[PDB]
């Protein structure tokens, strides 16, 4: 059968939905989706901006087909997110002048929202990254203006209203580059932090936007360990694997130049070798050996995607790349990477 069965005894195998995908038009795509995963994430479409315009005001179709989609297939239903510094309007932090205004008039329209977005789908969604990327990548508080105008209170508040709206939700903290130490311990500090204070928190999602050779294994599960430890379900929550030439290592003299589009950078527009299908294959192997090794401690591996034409990293962090990360080529058809995954489970020994 498909991913999610293989790794039924495992954890739920899940996918990012774009909106053209919830919206059930793609039959082709429902006849995948409801083979592979028991898990949906909304990509975009539950997402503060995306959701209201500048004035606060609500639209909720494509929300509404996301929900409409997993209730359809029976699918666990991940929200996201909350609270984020990302796809949400500056007019909610700033008057147009620029100042910002007081953090009891922030805390009103985060109760506004959070009553609205989790009530409404409570019980529907199974899951809510209530925080999104609340650390830093200098390892501090990220300054976002959620920080600046409330402080801790802002990830603080967002759980504990979240608790309130949908007692029954697992609510979790997601961000990236956790898989890394440094982040990773500043991470477990800030949730340690905040759970003496009595914050409802229930799981941590590790993103897992990877790329083909970085972060190595070991590091992955030192925070697998870190987490879990903390009391919390881990998620694999954004899931996929960059291919491509990597600008985050790059030279003094070229912090952007790094994200135009050059030639060089975008070397298999016309396919991904076989030689590169098999170290693609390689590493989606190691990882899952890694969370089948710890499936008492993940509750569940979603990826960023279904398939490579319709991934995020097509266009991030260099637009217009073709980048090949998930399991399931730009033809629906599944990727050298996807058999030695089901081999992994199909092979298992007991
Ligand atoms: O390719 C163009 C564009 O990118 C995609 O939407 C993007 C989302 O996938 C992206 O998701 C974040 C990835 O980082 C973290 O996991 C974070 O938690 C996610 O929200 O968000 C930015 C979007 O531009 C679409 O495929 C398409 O619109
Ligand atoms: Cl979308
Ligand atoms: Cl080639
Ligand atoms: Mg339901």
């Amino acid at each position: 059968t498909g991913l999610k069965s293989a790794y039924k005894d495992n954890f739920l195998i899940g996918a990012a939905l774009n909106a053209t995908i919830a919206s059930g038009a793609d039959e082709r795509l429902n006849t995948l989706i409801a083979k592979e995963f028991n898990s949906i994430t909304p990509e975009n479409c539950m997402k503060w901006g995306v959701l209201r315009d500048a004035q606060g005001q609500w639209n909720w179709k494509d929300a509404d087909a996301f929900v409409a989609f997993g209730t359809k297939h029976n699918l666990h239903m991940v929200g996201h997110t909350l609270v984020w510094h990302s796809q949400i309007h500056d007019e909610v932090f700033k008057n147009a002048d620029g100042s910002y205004i007081s953090k009891a008039a922030l805390q009103k329209k985060m109760e506004e929202h959070i009553t609205t977005l989790a009530g409404r789908y409570k019980g529907k969604l199974a899951a809510w990254d209530v925080v999104n990327e609340a650390v830093g990548d200098d390892l501090k508080m990220r300054d976002s203006h959620w920080y600046k105008i409330m402080g801790d209170d802002f990830i603080y508040n967002a759980f504990t209203l979240a608790n309130e709206v949908d007692p029954k939700a697992h609510l979790m903290y997601n961000d990236y580059n956790i898989e890394r130490t440094g982040k990773r311990e500043a991470t477990v500090e800030m949730i340690e932090r905040l759970q003496k204070r009595g914050m409802p928190i229930h799981g941590l999602g590790i993103q897992g936007h990877l790329g083909i050779d970085t972060p190595p294994i070991a590091e992955i599960e030192k925070s697998i360990i870190a987490f879990a430890k903390l009391g919390l379900r881990v998620h694999f929550t954004s899931l996929d694997v960059d291919v491509l030439p990597s600008v985050w290592e790059l030279p003094v003299a070229e912090v952007s130049t790094r994200f135009e589009y050059k030639p060089e950078r975008d070397p298999y527009t016309k396919g991904l070798p076989q030689e590169m299908q098999d170290k693609l294959a390689k590493r989606y192997e190691d990882l899952f050996k890694l969370f089948i090794k710890h499936s008492d401690k993940i509750d569940r591996v979603t990826f960023w995607g279904v398939s490579d034409d319709a991934s995020w990293l097509n266009d991030f962090s260099i637009p217009g790349r073709t980048n090949y990360p998930l399991l399931f080529d730009r033809k629906l058809q599944p990727k050298d990477a996807y058999f030695r995954l089901l081999d992994l489970k199909r092979l298992e020994h007991h």
